[PDB]
């Protein structure tokens, strides 16, 4: 093989590349040629992500729940953590107010096969509700349907927490093992992910390789109409929610920024929120941080709170759901915000994370990828995301200082 | 919340709080009202435990047929052991004369929607035999479909036991951690019971309040009329089997219960039998106990051995067939004794324990509560679990003692 | 019971005396009363042992790839690595082989139920290989469909791998337990094989007592002449391949053979390649072997590299081909090379092994047991399997000394 390159780099090559062969291919031969012989690429690379999609949704939720069971954390945590959630939880509600300025997607639609998209009438409010809770785990699991999996995984992780607590040994320390192999299967899911990132430079190569035969050149404004909604969002998050929450504990932004100056930039170029993790705490101190609230909020948020991608996950539904032509409900859309939470206090925090996170927050909100016409939408932030990823992955790390230095203002 | 009192009464506070707001209701606003905006939240505690019975049918009993492994308890259990199962195998063979006599449900006899319940015909004997036996563990686990499950169960815990006697180390060592994950699945799937618990109060005043509504008060005869045949039949496991096999030891019964009245009454209204086991081993000794055997025998008869609970199912049986309409056929009939005793041994010995494990044995015998009818009926018994629940805890307890005390005898 | 002979005769003596039972039925008593009490109990072994291809096509390969994860192994196990691979791939190479001049089944043509066999067409080539990619590891695992399954678990294992070279303890400790789960779930199913095993006997007297009520005794000729097209192959194997591949390394086969005479002996009478490697080592030295060298080798081997089961399952396969009276299409008959060899890799090394691993085969290549004639055709092999699997574990054995031994002169 050889293929070592930095695959950040090592992906763009393939992104700037196929978008110029695909046109090209916009005339001449045309791209049915491509629908053929170069998407077939693009979804190999699509599948083997929604593959890890039920692992993780799963393991991904028993840990995270469990590092946030009230109570097992100091009350030292509980304000960080009230903190990571009302973050994200407005980093969210600001994505979907992005998403209304830009009607990303909006004008894009597509028909694929001939036909259009039309979502199943949601059962009486009553059933939609206790369907939430799964009559048979491993069945709700084994085939799909997220939402009753969140909630079992949740109920699961939190209990295995008061199972540590139990005075007995052997209780403890059988939850401590179980509660270790879940563990384990969502930390292995990872290494998969990393290792299929390493196959993104083809995939996505095709993806929109695929993209720009079809839908002639229309789609680079929605892609980049896309891209704005995103950043403009996010730099809204730091000035809007950041500064103005660092200004209300005596905190000076400015400065602050300068000293989380090595930690931004190492995250946004590496996309590694977690492998960024070391220049994060380095800072931690820098700024005088205390070593007993930096050693713990810094190391959560490293997974949970990561509010850089609820932005995401809330104008990529969005997106989907305006290049299909449908109109989120808002019932369903308050459901993104809800759901984009849970799906970014999914997220792994390295390259894949958002993207693949993504389909737990678009199978609930009804738009299977099993669809035709979602699965071609997706298809499309899919074959950006590396763009996106990069400002994403900064504000994730942004939001832990900013968590952590406000905590020490108040402990 | 606030809601702190003791479950036990703040649960019969839902219970006849919910049978007055029903009967009232009884006459004047139809209960139609209630089927609409009450029954909702009855249901939502309904499928809160239909929700476990899948994964602690097997964590539960992968645990329970590892603490039986034959051989892997010294023979000073063998005997204890081959006590247990006859204890319980005979409970329900009596809780199936007290249905008999008493014909709970008989007379009141539903059809929810206006439709009447009628299973689906046997397979051929051959088949009905061959398919206990998983054709893939997974999936037969994965999509309810119970036997099959405790089938494979049984075979994977007794299995493990014969790993951790491996020359070998990694393997001795492998299967106790697996045996572990497995466990601590299931203890951890009572923390969810304990905690569903905590809703039965709200739960308990749907389920009967809606019962009272409709079927009018003739109900409050059945599910009394229900009652009488527990008890009746409690009573009577303890004077026919217990103090029949302790003088047949040698064993003064009526001192012996002098005793035991401490152990009894605690469990009886902690309703936990395992939260019963220091209580019943403070008794272990006071009555000479040796030392050596009722370590070993209280603190697993705590979990296994609940022939309380075994003539609970027995008749809660018999109780849901009356309410159809349908007889049980003597052979379906005698899987119910089979089934019952495998369900006790899957019992958490705590609040929830017994109720959720009788799904277990409907499943099997058919009837899915997955049916309004049968629903419909296990809605019921599900409202006065608690009054049950008390009297059988107790029952546990006692088999326990009366198991340890004579194993002392022999040994 | 008292059932305690030497399995391996106390089955032949089933085999034995099942034809002869089997044929006087032949005539007389139409075997339709056969039909109806004989093979009722030849199923219950067929199942109990499809019953264990899941967990253990799993378990089986997450481990056996864990145990190859480039890089996991010293520079001194690639090399022996990339021999049992080579070795087994033409070990079943080989096989097809066999197949070809020998027609086992071909003439003994089966329509079961009067209704004749035909395979389902392969989607597009294009979805024949993203499909190998599951979408939803449970689904696919929790409902049959192999491929995905493999496939996945190659992907699990060679993951959790590299999480053990991880700085962080946490997560090398994690992937360490969950590994070591898995690992015991798959061991622990052996021990299940085993016990079944024990019911083989039964078994095998049933299904050949069915094979000669019907079939006449043309069946006699294809089971031999089966057998015929493996051992003629597996001595190949040998002489072909093993002294070929020793003579190129300046190792005197006749010798050689002469040390191994134990190792083979005891591995041919105990068809437990796994109990037969303290034989195996015995003889490591005795012939000069290096210690670091067969103390890697032959307890590596003694899973994998099972070069003598690959043949089998290659022969087998175009038995049950042959017997529905289908034509292996090059394609899934390379499927099957590409298969056996992982198949032969999930195999145990233990009595029930090598027939178990060959479901594995065939749901890959379409041939469902679930289907009247593959299920009556593999229930004919199944009756034999004892006889192949001794010849069978000898060569298994056999490769693991040829590779130590040529490892060690290039060392
Ligand atoms: N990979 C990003 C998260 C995301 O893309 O969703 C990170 O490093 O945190
Ligand atoms: N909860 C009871 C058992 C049961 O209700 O089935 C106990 O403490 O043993
Ligand atoms: N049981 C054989 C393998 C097989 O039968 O496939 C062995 O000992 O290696
Ligand atoms: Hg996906
Ligand atoms: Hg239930
Ligand atoms: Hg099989
Ligand atoms: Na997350
Ligand atoms: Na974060
Ligand atoms: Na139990
Ligand atoms: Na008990
Ligand atoms: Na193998
Ligand atoms: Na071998």
């Amino acid at each position: 093989k050889y293929i070592e390159y930095p695959v950040l780099q090592k992906i763009l090559i393939g992104l700037i590349l196929g978008a110029i062969v695909g046109l090209i291919l916009g005339h001449y031969g045309y791209a049915h040629a491509v629908h053929t012989y170069v998407k077939p690429f693009g979804d190999l690379f699509v599948r083997l992500l929604c593959m890890l999609v039920m692992p993780i949704v799963f393991a991904s939720l028993v840990v995270g729940a469990a590092s946030i069971s009230p109570a097992r954390l100091g009350r030292v945590g509980v304000k960080i953590v009230v903190y990571y959630l009302l973050t994200s939880a407005f980093a969210v509600t600001l994505g979907i107010i992005m998403a209304r300025l830009f009607n990303p997607g909006a004008g894009i639609h597509l028909a694929v096969g001939g036909q259009q998209f039309q979502p199943h009438q949601a059962p009486p409010l009553v059933h939609i509700l206790l369907d939430i809770v799964p009559t048979n785990p491993f069945g709700a699991l084994a085939n799909g349907q997220v939402l009753p999996t969140i909630f079992f995984a949740i109920i699961l992780g939190i209990a295995i927490t008061y199972l540590m607590n139990s005075e007995n040994e052997k209780v403890r320390k059988s939850a401590e093992t179980l509660l270790d192999a879940i563990n384990g299967l969502a930390e292995a899911m990872y290494k998969i992910v990393n290792g299929v990132m390493q196959y993104a430079p083809i995939g996505v190569f095709a993806l929109i390789a695929y993209v720009m035969a079809e839908q002639g050149v229309h789609v680079v404004g929605e892609l980049a109409k896309v891209t704005a909604a995103v950043y403009v969002g996010l730099t809204l998050q730091i000035l809007l929610v950041y500064f103005v929450l660092l200004k209300i504990y005596g905190i000076d932004p400015i400065s602050f920024i300068k000293h989380a100056k090595d930690a931004m930039l190492t995250a946004f170029v590496t996309r590694s929120s977690s492998g960024t993790l070391p220049v994060t705490m380095r800072v931690a101190k820098e700024m005088g941080i205390s070593e007993g609230i930096y050693s713990f909020t810094l190391p959560l948020g490293a997974t949970i709170n990561m509010d850089g991608t609820a932005l995401y996950q809330g104008v990529a539904t969005f997106f989907i759901a305006n290049a299909l032509g449908s109109h989120l409900t808002v019932g369903q859309q308050l459901t993104i915000v809800l759901t984009a939470v849970l799906a970014s206090i999914g997220t792994a925090g390295v390259p894949g994370a958002g993207a693949i996170m993504l389909c737990m927050v678009l199978h609930s909100v009804g738009l299977p990828l099993t669809d035709p016409n979602v699965a071609a939408a997706y298809a499309m932030i899919l074959g950006i995301d590396a763009i996106l990823d990069m400002g994403r992955t900064m504000v994730n790390v942004t939001g832990d200082l900013t968590g952590t230095a406000i905590v020490a203002k108040t402990e």
